[PDB]
């Protein structure tokens, strides 16, 4: 299991100790407050009212928590995933990332606190 | 396990099929959008900017997801709980509840989706 | 989870810290060597050659590991149980017991080492 | 999870679907009756009275259940493993094998019924 923080201004994402292998079932729970620029902060679902201006993940809101598994595309995480199997046979190290537009991370603030564990299988 | 929705307008909350017993380890993941009156909506951590005017749970923000276990007082859930064990004594059915001031749920809207499961212990 | 020894000469059995509640899924692994009287010893499946002369559990061999849940009748455990649900209407503390004839435990020897855990549900 | 049987007369062993990866926690439960040649039978701990005349696993009795993980040496299983983590650098498919002297499996009989699962980690 892994626990740690994902900073909103960290464009490269936060590598975890979790390697997702074939057959794994995982659960993720994320909490906390972050911003992509505004004074206001949002939780791990991000800002539902904000337009997509070239986000790294088009299937989550600006300011949401997302991830990559190995060489996968970005996958939404939001507040978390319950007893979840990765689609399309993706595998590898899990990296958590704040959803913003590339090159605009420098004004971001806050972080999310994230737990990931493997479940029974 | 149990999956369902918790309406922001329901002062009675949503009973689940999960009975929390001593020593149980549980995980909850919550998502969605709700409001305690204003046009804006917030996720399950609620509105960090809003003062407590008599909330049912003084340890979570207005608009956050909380729960009771049996006849306990309210306990924060927020975006969820990861492999969590209760304080000694609580037992009984989990009921999920939107955090607002009693008598003021009339103008509330939206809902949270929630998954609850028992973990290894 | 619980880990402990169950002595073969212990007619009252070994009460564990595990309380089986409705809906629980459990796993048990048992190991070791014990005798109901003879000089040789057998594992937790007992002695497949030995006739039943009034055992506390008629559905396991003499020298097998069995259990009660609360005030239930005896239930076979043998080498263990994998992700097992109890019959309806059985609940309470798990007590582990060596399978022998009542009043004949005095000449028994050895013990079984047992682990019990609750699984995801 | 894998469920199946391991024949006493199968010298090559039984290659399961469980790929043990770094960090995994596994549980195995084994049951049943088998023999290395005699008309008598033993459970998955094998025959405690029998000398070791060149067994594939010297840390278990003749007639016990043992395993390999990838290209590891043999590891005793006996009646099972409870929430077990492998030695460092040990990884790969789990092969289950009856413990007998090489070249002497042809007179063996019976089988053990075996369940393997991955636990939470
Ligand atoms: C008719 C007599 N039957 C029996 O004795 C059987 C076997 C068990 N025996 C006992 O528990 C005791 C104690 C005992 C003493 N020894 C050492 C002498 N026996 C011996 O060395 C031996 C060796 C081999 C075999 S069978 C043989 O085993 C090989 C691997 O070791 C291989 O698998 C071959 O394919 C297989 O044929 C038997 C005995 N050992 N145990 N004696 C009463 C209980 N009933
Ligand atoms: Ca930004
Ligand atoms: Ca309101
Ligand atoms: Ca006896
Ligand atoms: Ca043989």
């Amino acid at each position: 299991a892994w626990k740690g923080e994902v900073l909103a201004n960290n464009e490269a994402g936060q590598v975890t100790s979790i390697i997702y292998n074939p057959g794994d079932v995982i659960t993720i729970v994320a909490a906390g407050w972050a911003s992509y620029g505004p004074t206001q902060k949002w939780g791990p679902q991000g800002d539902r009212e904000h337009p997509d201006q070239g986000l790294i993940c088009h299937d989550a809101f600006c300011g949401a928590l997302v991830m990559k598994i190995g060489n996968s595309g970005t996958i939404p995480v939001n507040t978390g995933l319950f007893r979840w199997v990765a689609p399309n046979n993706v595998q590898g190290a899990i990296t958590l990332i704040y959803n913003d537009v590339p090159g605009t991370y420098g004004n971001n603030s806050g972080s999310f606190s994230v737990n990931i564990g493997k479940d029974q299988s």
